[PDB]
C-alpha cells in the first residue's frame, strides 16, 4: 500500500495524521520520550521507539571531538531509530546557547546579556544564523535556546543567559529564533512551529514562564507576582516567539505563586496552547517532572501524572527511560491519562519532524562539518563582543585626558589579571563543560593574545597575573590592560548573594593601577560590587562574558571601533538593595539601565 506519511510531497498535517494513526501505544510513548546519549544504545533506542537524545552540559563523544567524530555518533543513534517499524527519525538536542558551546572548536559567541546591552537585534539574528550552522557542522538539529528570561534579580546564577531586566529589550533579542530556525513565510500564522530545513535548527523558547523572577533570584525557586505582572513581565517575548515560529518550548523548574511550572495546565494548556495558540512542542527541563516534588524523585508516578496532564508532550528524562516509559504506560492502560493527550503530544512532536524535514535529511552533512568554528562566524563573534562592551568609567576626574582609545605604539606595556590570559573565564559557563572550565578550553584568542595581536611591532608586551605595586612602578610602562572578574559558573552554582569578585581581583587592580595608568576590564556575567574596582582604576569596561574572540574587547581598547554599550540592566549601588529594577518606587542605581559612555574610533 501506498504510505502517506513517507512522502514528502504532502502536507504537514497529512502526514502527521497518517502516521498518528498507524503507531501502537509503545511507538506513541516512545516519541515523547528524550534520552541522554550516555544511556543511549542502538538496541535501546529502537527497542523502545526512543524520540529525542540530548546532550547535557559537557556530554561529548571525546573530549576534543571532531565535527565528524559528533556526526558519526548522531547518525549512529539515528540509524538505530530508522529500524524501526516506523523509522520515525530522532531529534537530537543541545545547549547551543551562546554558539555551539559543549563542542570543542565551535566558536563563542557572547552570553545574553552582553548581547542585550548591544541592542542590536539584527546581529542577534545573525549570531543565530551563525549557531544553526555551527550546530549543523555536529549533526544535531534542535537548540535549547534562547533563554527568555526576564532576569529581575543579578544574584540569579542564570542571570547571563537573560538579555535584561527590560522585557521590551527580551523581546527585541527574541529576532535569534527566526536566526536559527529562518524566517517564517508572509503567510505564517502565529504559534506554528517552523524550520527552513537542513541547515536550520529547531529552537526553545526557555523557561516558560518566570525563571527570572524567582524570589532573592534563588535558581529554580517560587516567581512570586500577581497575573498582572506575570503578564506584563514574563510572559511577552514568548508571544514574540509564537509569531516569529518557535519549534519548542521548555518548561522552567520555578513555581508561579507555588505552583510547579511542570504541574501548571492553566498556563501549559491553557495559557501556552489554547491561548497563544502554539501547535510545536513542550518539552520539560532536566528532572523537571521529578522535581515537582520535594524531595525530587520521591513520586515518580505523581511526576508522570501531573506533567503529562498539564500539557507537557516530551520528556527530558533523560536517564532513567525504562522507569518513565513503564508509568506512563501503565497510566494509559488504566485510563488515568487518556488517549487523547498522548495523542496530541505526538500530534505535535511529529508535527516539528515534518515541518523541519526531518524524515527527509535525518542523517547528517558531511559538507557541513567545516561550518565549525568558521572564521566568519568568529569576526561576527568578535563584532558582537566589541558590541557588548559597556565603558563605565573614562578619566578619574572630569578633568583628566580620556585614557581610552590607548595608543597601539608604546615603548612598553602591561597585561595583567585572573582573566587577562584565560579564555574558559571569560566565556563563563556553558562552555565545553556545563558549568564553564579554567584555562585554554577551546579554540580562541585570550585578551593578552588580542593585545599582542593588535599592537604596534615596536611595543613591548609584558605579561604579570598578579602583579605587585612595586613590580608595576619599575616596569617602565606607559599604561597597564588588567583583567579581572567572576569565574565560570551555571545554574544554582552560580546563585550568590554577595557579588563580590574572588580574589585576586581587586587587589590586582589596586596594585597596577596604583602604579600605572590602567584599563580595567571587568569580565562578568552580571552587575557585581564595583565601586571599590571604581575607585581604583582610569578607566573600566563591564565585558560580561565575551566569547572565544578576544579581540573584540582590543577593537574598542585600541580605537578601531568607539564603545557603544549601553546597561541592559541595573547596576546597583549594594546587594541589600536588591530586587532593584528600572521602575522601582525605590531605584537608586550606580548606574542606571541604559548608562554607557561612548569613544570614537581612532
Ligand atoms: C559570595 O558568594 C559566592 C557564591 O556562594 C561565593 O563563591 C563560592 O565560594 C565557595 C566557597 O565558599 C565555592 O565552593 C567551593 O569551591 C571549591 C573550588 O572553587 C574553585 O573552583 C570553582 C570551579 O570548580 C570556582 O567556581 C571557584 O571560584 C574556585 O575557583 C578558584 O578560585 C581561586 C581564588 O580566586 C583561584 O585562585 C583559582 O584559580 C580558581 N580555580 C578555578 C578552577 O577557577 C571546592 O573545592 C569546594 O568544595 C566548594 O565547592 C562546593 O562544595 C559544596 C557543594 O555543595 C557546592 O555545590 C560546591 O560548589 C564556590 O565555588 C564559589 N562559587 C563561585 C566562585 O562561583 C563567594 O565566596 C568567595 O569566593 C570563593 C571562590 C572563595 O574564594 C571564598 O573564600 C570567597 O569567600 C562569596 N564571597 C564572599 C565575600 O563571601
Ligand atoms: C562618536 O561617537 C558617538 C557616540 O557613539 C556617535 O554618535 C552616535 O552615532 C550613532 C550612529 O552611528 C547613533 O546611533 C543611531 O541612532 C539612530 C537614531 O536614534 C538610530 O536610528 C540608529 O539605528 C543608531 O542607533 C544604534 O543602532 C544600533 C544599536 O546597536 C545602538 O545601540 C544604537 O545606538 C547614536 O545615537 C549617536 N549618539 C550620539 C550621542 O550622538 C558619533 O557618530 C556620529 O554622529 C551621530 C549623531 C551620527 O550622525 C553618526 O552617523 C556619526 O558618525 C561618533 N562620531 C564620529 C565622528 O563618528
Ligand atoms: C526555595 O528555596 C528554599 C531554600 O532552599 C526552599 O526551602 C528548602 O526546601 C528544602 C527541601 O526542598 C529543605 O531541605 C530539607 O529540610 C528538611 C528540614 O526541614 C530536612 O528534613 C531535609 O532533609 C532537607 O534538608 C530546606 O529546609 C528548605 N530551606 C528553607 C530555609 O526553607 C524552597 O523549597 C524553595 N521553593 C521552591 C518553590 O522551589
Amino acid at each position: 500500500d501506498y504510505v502517506l506519511y513517507k512522502d514528502a510531497t504532502k502536507p504537514v498535517e497529512d502526514r502527521v495524521a497518517d502516521l498518528l494513526g498507524r503507531m501502537t501505544l509503545a511507538e506513541k510513548i516512545g516519541q515523547m520520550t528524550q534520552i541522554e546519549r550516555l544511556v543511549a544504545t542502538p538496541d535501546v533506542l529502537r527497542d523502545n521507539f526512543i524520540g529525542s537524545l540530548l546532550s547535557g552540559g559537557g556530554s561529548v563523544p571525546r573530549k576534543g571531538a571532531t565535527a565528524k567524530e559528533w556526526q558519526d555518533m548522531v547518525d549512529g543513534f539515528q540509524k538505530a531509530c530508522m529500524s524501526t517499524r516506523l523509522g520515525i527519525p530522532m531529534i537530537y538536542g543541545i545547549d547551543a546557547v551562546h554558539g555551539q558551546n559543549n563542542v570543542y572548536g565551535a566558536t563563542i559567541f557572547p552570553h545574553n546579556v552582553g548581547l542585550g546591552a548591544t541592542r542590536d537585534p539584527y546581529l542577534v539574528k545573525r549570531i543565530g544564523e551563525a549557531t544553526a550552522l555551527e550546530v549543523r557542522a555536529t549533526g544535531i538539529q534542535y537548540a535549547f535556546a534562547p533563554c527568555i528570561a526576564v532576569c529581575r534579580d543579578p544574584r540569579w546564577g542564570r542571570c547571563y543567559e537573560s538579555y535584561s531586566e527590560d522585557r521590551r529589550i527580551v523581546q527585541s533579542m527574541t529576532e535569534l529564533i527566526p536566526g536559527l530556525q529562518g524566517d517564517v513565510p508572509k503567510d505564517f500564522t502565529s504559534g506554528m512551529p517552523f524550520v527552513a530545513g537542513k541547515n536550520k535548527v529547531a529552537a526553545c523558547a526557555k523557561h516558560f514562564v518566570g525563571d527570572g523572577g524567582t524570589v532573592d533570584g534563588i535558581n529554580e525557586n517560587n516567581t512570586i507576582i500577581n497575573r498582572e505582572g506575570l503578564m506584563n513581565i514574563h510572559m511577552p517575548a514568548y508571544k514574540n516567539a509564537m509569531d516569529k515560529g518557535v519549534s519548542t518550548v521548555m518548561i522552567s523548574y520555578s513555581s508561579w505563586n507555588g505552583v510547579k511550572m511542570h504541574a501548571n495546565q492553566d498556563l501549559v494548556t491553557g495559557y501556552l496552547k489554547d491561548t497563544l495558540k502554539f501547535k510545536g512542542f513542550v518539552i520539560s527541563d532536566w528532572e523537571g517532572i521529578d522535581r515537582i516534588t520535594t524531595p525530587a524523585g520521591s513520586d515518580y508516578s505523581y511526576s508522570v501524572k501531573a506533567s503529562i496532564l498539564a500539557g507537557l508532550d516530551m520528556i527530558m528524562v533523560p536517564n532513567k527511560y525504562q522507569q518513565f516509559i513503564s508509568i506512563l504506560t501503565g497510566h494509559v492502560n488504566g485510563g488515568v491519562i487518556p488517549m487523547s493527550r498522548i495523542d496530541d503530544a505526538v500530534t505535535r512532536i511529529l508535527r516539528v519532524k515534518f515541518t523541519m524535514g526531518l524524515f527527509e535529511n535525518p542523517y547528517a552533512d558531511p559538507a557541513m562539518a567545516e561550518q565549525l568554528g568558521k572564521q566568519e562566524h568568529r569576526d561576527l563573534a568578535r563584532e558582537a563582543a566589541r558590541k557588548s562592551l559597556v565603558l563605565l568609567k573614562n578619566g578619574k576626574t572630569s578633568t583628566d585626558a580620556p585614557l581610552l582609545p590607548l595608543p597601539k605604539k608604546a615603548p612598553k606595556i602591561l597585561v595583567a589579571g585572573s582573566h587577562a590570559d584565560n579564555l574558559g573565564y571569560q566565556c563563563g559557563g556553558w562552555t565545553i563543560e556545563w558549568q564553564g572550565d579554567t584555562g585554554r578550553t577551546t579554540v580562541g584568542t585570550t585578551i593578552l593574545e588580542a593585545v599582542k595581536a593588535a599592537v604596534d611591532p615596536s611595543t613591548v608586551v609584558v605579561f604579570a597575573e598578579n602583579p605587585d605595586a612595586e613590580f608595576v612602578k619599575s616596569g617602565g610602562f606607559s599604561y597597564a590592560i588588567v583583567a579581572v572578574g567572576e569565574h565560570p559558573y551555571t545554574e544554582t552554582k552560580g546563585d550568590n548573594l554577595n557579588l563580590t569578585i574572588p580574589e585576586p581581583g581587586l587587589s590586582t587592580v589596586q596594585a597596577v593601577c596604583g602604579g600605572v595608568r590602567c584599563a580595567t576590564v571587568l569580565i562578568s556575567g552580571r552587575p557585581v560590587v564595583v565601586q571599590p574596582l571604581l575607585a581604583a582604576s582610569d578607566a573600566l569596561v563591564a565585558a560580561w562574558l565575551p566569547g572565544s574572540e578576544g579581540q573584540g574587547v582590543t577593537d574598542a581598547l585600541f580605537g578601531d571601533f568607539g564603545f557603544t554599550g549601553r546597561l541592559p540592566r541595573t547596576w546597583f549601588k549594594s546587594v541589600d538593595q536588591l530586587p532593584m529594577n528600572v521602575g522601582d518606587a525605590h531605584y537608586d542605581p550606580l548606574f542606571r539601565l541604559g548608562y554607557g559612555l561612548t569613544t570614537n574610533a581612532t
